[PDB]
């Protein structure tokens, strides 16, 4: 049930797992990188904001953070503060299976894009992962810059 636009936001509510991570700056998503953050859940805060809870590593320990995301003037776009100012939007989702997010980090050193694949479960179809890899390459993210997190510690032991 792939939705490609006009997403119902309340249907992306609830728990998510981070599965694949991609960026045109690999350091951002590798171990210790500012964007190596594992989603826990998404909830509707208001008619125009979301709240994400996510895990980061702090001195080796999985640590929960909360992020407030607001609709911008552009349709489908949200902003969020983390390692600077970010703009993100949904690329596509099957609400009960997976969601793909695109993010832009707007900083003065070098702007970069992030691509994220979440699943309702700690894994999804190889069909879904293939769809994501294709999007990444269409966005000129090299395959070396796509990381599979199902192999690594994604704080699953700490989600509570
Ligand atoms: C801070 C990062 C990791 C979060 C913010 C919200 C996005 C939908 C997913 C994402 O890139």
């Amino acid at each position: 049930d792939v939705v490609k636009g006009n997403f119902d936001i309340s249907k992306i509510s609830g728990d998510w797992y981070s599965i694949l991570l991609a960026s045109d700056i690999k350091e951002k998503i590798e171990e210790n990188g500012s964007m190596r953050v594992f989603v826990k859940d998404i909830e509707v805060l208001s008619n125009s904001s979301l709240i994400f809870t996510m895990h980061t590593k702090v001195n080796g320990k999985c640590t929960k953070i909360s992020l407030i995301c607001n609709k911008t003037e552009k349709d489908g776009e949200y902003d969020v503060v983390h390692d600077g100012y970010n703009l993100f939007r949904i690329i596509e989702t099957a609400y009960e299976d997976y969601i793909i997010f695109h993010l832009n980090n707007v900083n003065q050193e070098q702007e970069f894009q992030l691509m994220e694949l979440y699943g309702r479960k700690p894994d999804v179809s190889p069909k879904v992962k293939e769809k994501f890899v294709r999007y990444c390459q269409g966005m000129e993210i090299p395959k070396e810059n796509i990381l599979d997190l199902t192999q690594v510690d994604r704080c699953l032991q700490a989600r509570q």
